[PDB]
């Protein structure tokens, strides 16, 4: 059983590596790293609800929109964390690139991200990314609220 | 070497568990889980810069303000992730409690969190927590910007 867990972890790590280094036109095929019913998404948004895409083929359809809205996106400063679960990885990284959201001025977006990858049968069953939406607001020219600090010492 | 790494991971895990379960008056002594020069803080804020405190004694001083602003805070749904680094852990959890920020109405704050814990010689050298600040804005009655989605399909 330990041999099976070790083998799963090693293979899954290669998939995480491949995902994190998928750039440019290869983004059109990144969905093939998911199970048929795999889910990917952004878990931190202005609404408090995730923007999640469910199903490998729907993830592939979304990559068209991803490549339009973030045409040169790269992940950088990538640190991959294996865990005691051979099917669960975390990644700390940054990401950056142009942001071209319809109805907003073209901007430059940079942020810090955490990703969660859960695997089933050697492919990604659930990917989730987490960031501070305030930095995306800034990239879109959206005013960020400020918490008044007068009575809040650090 | 492997035995030493195994020993470090097992002890460090106990410190993470203790930190995550610390609530109530025990919060006044949570800083004793840190190295003398240890750092803790919130990495996701409206400004884009962390609110971090460096030094065990300064962390202890801050606990007074933590108990004022978050008088009944509890971490729930705790999942601890060991990693390939015996001195690095991640935690996925939620947190909840009253929020009592000076000059804002008293509110009820709930959020999802990720924590990072890095250890040195059996104590926490760096703790960092990550959340979506939009949920904290809501708890304070602060208006959250909304990204227009008319052109952005999911
Ligand atoms: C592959 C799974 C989906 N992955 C993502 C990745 C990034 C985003 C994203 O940046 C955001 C939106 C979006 C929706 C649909 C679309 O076509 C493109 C962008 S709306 C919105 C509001 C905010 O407050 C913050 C971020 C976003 C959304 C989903
Ligand atoms: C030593 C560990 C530091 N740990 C924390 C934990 C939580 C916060 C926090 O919620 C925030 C503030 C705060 C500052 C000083 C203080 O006394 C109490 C609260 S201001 C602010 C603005 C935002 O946009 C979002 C969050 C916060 C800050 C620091």
């Amino acid at each position: 059983e330990n041999r099976a867990q070790v083998a799963a972890r090693q293979h899954n790590r290669k998939i995480v590596e491949q995902y994190m280094h998928t750039r440019g036109e290869a983004r059109l095929k990144r969905h093939l790293l998911f199970t048929e019913d795999g889910v990917g998404g952004l878990w931190t948004t202005d609404s408090g609800q995730p923007i999640a895409i469910r199903g490998r083929e729907k993830l592939g359809e979304h990559a068209v929109w991803s490549l339009q809205c973030f045409p040169d996106w790269v992940w950088t400063d990538i640190q991959i964390f294996e865990t005691q679960d051979p099917n669960w990885f975390w990644v700390e990284c940054r990401g950056e690139g142009a942001i071209v959201f319809p109805g907003y001025p073209r901007g430059q977006y940079r942020n810090h991200f955490l990703h969660s990858f859960r695997f089933e049968n050697g492919l990604i069953k659930e990917q989730r990314e987490f960031m501070n939406p305030c930095e995306q607001f800034r990239s879109l020219g959206i005013e960020v609220p400020e918490v008044r600090r007068d009575g809040l010492p650090s």
